[PDB]
């Protein structure tokens, strides 16, 4: 076995709330499923998947993908560094 992934600490920072990252794509439908299920905000829909969406109810899978979709670029996004953008410049 390996394990090293397990570390990433939550915290209320750089987080939205599940209905905030619906309301986005205008699923907000599936707030009382995500409620419901026990996810308050998109950082707990990490250990989420197609499986467990079609699985709280979502019946279309349209909307699946859609909410996927999203939660990869935001939960990549969660993160507690520092900002680093430079500009044109070698040396």
């Amino acid at each position: 076995g390996s394990s090293g992934s397990s570390g990433m600490s939550s915290v209320s920072e750089v987080n939205v709330d599940i209905k905030d990252f619906l309301m986005s794509i205008n699923l907000e439908q599936y707030l009382l499923h995500f409620h419901e299920s026990g996810f308050t905000t998109v950082k707990d829909c990490a250990a989420i998947n197609d499986s467990l969406l079609q699985k709280i109810g979502i019946s279309p899978t349209g909307h699946r993908r859609r909410i996927l979709k999203q939660l990869q670029i935001i939960l990549s996004k969660m993160q507690d560094i520092p900002i680093y953008a430079s500009g044109p410049s070698s040396g």
